């Protein structure tokens, strides 16, 4: 099997080495396409390919049709918007991503941000400590679970809410977390259910010095609601890796508000090698055993 | 026993409550002197005092002489130069601080700064993770041991150096820590030996993407050495709660250098209440049982 690796933004050298090792041992061929400047470059190369690994590169219909006998394309990372899924279905091409490969990067950023917020951005003033505080974890997926492990490590007590997962001690109503926890960590997927869900009435319930850290999406916040409660509750802190739309937070709440300029939760060298190497092992597995765990598309075999 | 509590900057209300509880339960009386102005306020009130708890307040000879039957003063905190130790010796007054009460504050600041450093100050760019990296702890006293616990909790591998205390696995020479660890944390006292010890030759040995986090003293760094090596090694990161003297770090090394505007390691509400109640507890213990653990002075009886 020939495996082409298409990356305008190349993986780090040790990641490439690892992808090589996983596939050459099994033992397939690996062919790199790195820093290509022209759509045709990838088209020439992909014609003989059985498999593909990509990062955020656009894999469109033409490219996919050039890939006559490509059976599988693995996105090293979370999103796959960059790949034409319908054109892949048309061609009986299994499409995967690599879920859970950024979890520690996002969780450590959450913990760092919590310490940062509790310490006034490492500026002058009276700080607080995470040890012995109760953390309310919202979403107990990949990220949520790792945050629990780190938060416990540093000596926080834990409560959890997640309406999609069943886990040992979860609280039933999210209101309960906000009542009973000093610090809230948000790791929920954005849906109609969760859209705008974190708003005035809920946030209001936090105890004095309450803190909310958001590593997920801006849209699960009710921005005007959070603004209202922060204006009346000057003790509340909000730290987020997903900047709000409203410019009010930055204008009014300095000293108890921080947003990264860009979502950096997953921007770690480790996240990138974890994803690249997961992509390799998942492709090895597909050809070895037909394993299609993490397949994000589906098609008929008529 | 009458115990007076002298604080221009008062304790938080719950700290006061806990200090009250500890002393009134053992049968003593607590007199609070908060927000006071002048010095008369303290002198008049200290006359009848058997003991004193203070923070950064200046306690000079005049005040100490006013307290004729004062037997013990406890500084809720680390330092105690605010107290005239000579006058307390002359007076046969036991003086204590409360060591180890700010340890978690400094340790959490250290880990926070490490994540911060590794994630470009929470700005755009390629970050790294502490999990699975090897941390070299320099100094394994109160702060050092707590940093060990937190760093372990979040998945770092640990190696330690401390020429003062003997611990299970310590390395013999600092050079070994700097060769074998990705991240170094500094919690060493400033000493003839430690002064300017962290310098060019030592730092240069760090692996690629090396990071040093200092929460102790600025003086254990050889600033010119650190400057020279950071200019050569653009990969190296330096984060500190004790800002350097030289302007160069801020001018040249943005993106791989941060210093807090002042030392905030111990500035947490918890550190303050830990210290206030340790002081109360150390006074109860002194009167109840004559315990003089943490006494920082000595005198002829």
């Amino acid at each position: 099997m020939k495996i082409v690796v298409i990356t305008e933004k190349p993986f780090a050298e040790n990641a490439v080495k690892g992808i090589r090792e996983i596939l050459e041992k099994a033992g397939h061929e690996v062919v790199m396409i790195e820093k290509y400047k022209k759509k045709e470059d990838v088209i020439e190369r992909i014609k003989d390919a059985d498999g593909v690994i990509v990062r955020s590169d656009k894999i469109d219909e033409e490219i996919i049709k050039a890939g006559e006998k490509v059976k599988i394309i693995v996105r090293a990372g979370a999103g796959y918007d960059n790949i034409d899924i319908e054109a892949c279905n048309q061609g009986k091409i299994v499409v995967m991503n690599t879920p859970g490969q950024n979890r520690n990067g996002v969780a450590e950023l959450c913990i760092g941000m919590m310490i940062f917020g509790f310490r006034k951005g490492f500026k002058e003033g009276k700080g607080r400590e995470l040890k012995d505080k109760t953390l309310g974890i919202c979403g107990c997926g990949y990220v949520g679970k790792r945050v629990k492990e780190i938060a416990e490590g540093i000596g926080m007590k834990i409560k959890v809410y997640d309406p999609f997962i069943t886990t040992e001690n979860q609280v039933k109503k999210i209101e309960e977390l906000f009542e009973e926890c000093q610090v809230i960590s948000l790791h929920l997927p954005l849906t109609k259910e969760t859209k705008g869900k974190i708003g005035y009435e809920l946030i209001k319930k936090l105890p004095y010095g309450g803190m909310i850290c958001n590593t997920a999406r801006k849209e699960i916040i009710d921005e005007e609601g959070l603004i209202r409660i922060m204006r009346e509750r000057e003790d509340l802190i909000y730290i987020t890796d997903v900047a709000p739309t409203s410019k009010v937070f930055n204008n009014e709440f300095k000293g108890r508000f921080f947003a990264t300029p860009i979502k950096i939760g997953a921007e770690t060298e480790e996240s990138n090698i974890n994803a690249g190497m997961a992509a390799a092992s998942q492709i090895c597995d597909f050809f070895t055993n037909g394993t299609v765990k993490f397949q994000v598309n589906k098609f008929l075999e008529h």
